[PDB]
């Protein structure tokens, strides 16, 4: 029954979630819960996770895990604005003057794609002009996907967490 099928994942993604310690912290934020709201959540972000890492090694920028803002980034490199928007990006590159700002996520719909699309599109659109006074140039790339799947997971793997997931919706 449910119980099982839940446990069943739960072991599958112990066995078979790359061994990787960037994922470590999120794998057991998953492992450790009980109930179905949290097995959601925490199921979700696991797979957000790994899209997010996948994202960032195809568009060389580097994930983001300390949760740096932009104006982190910048000052960082010695480059100091009080004047942008709090923005955390999925993943980002500074080289010189031209930063890369990524933005990650997954949406089956069209209608649920294409609103996270134009938010994410327009808030990294708000940071330009701020950047321009500090004279950082913006490459801000959108990777909008409609698929979970991930080469931190095996699909069969993947499919077998979405459908228990599915499933904890009844609670
Ligand atoms: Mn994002």
């Amino acid at each position: 029954g449910m119980e099982e099928d839940i446990a069943c994942v739960k072991d599958l993604v112990s066995k078979y979630l790359a061994d990787n310690e960037r994922l470590s912290r999120q794998k057991l934020a998953f492992l450790v819960q009980t109930e179905p709201r949290m097995l959601l959540m925490e199921g979700l972000k696991l797979l957000s996770l790994c899209i997010e890492i996948d994202s960032c090694n195809a568009n060389g920028c580097e994930h983001n895990s300390e949760d740096k803002s932009v104006e982190r980034i910048l000052h960082d490199h010695g480059i100091l604005t009080p004047s942008l928007c709090f923005v955390v990006p999925d993943g980002y590159k500074l080289t010189g003057n031209v930063l890369i700002l990524l933005e990650c996520f997954v949406r089956s719909s069209p209608a649920n794609f294409e609103q996270k699309y134009i938010e994410d599109f327009k808030k990294l659109e708000q940071l330009k002009e701020d950047l321009k006074t500090v004279n950082i140039s913006l490459i801000p790339l959108i990777d909008g996907r409609t698929s979970f799947y991930n080469e931190q997971i095996p699909d069969w793997v993947n499919d077998k967490l979405r459908d228990t997931l599915f499933s904890l919706l009844r609670y």
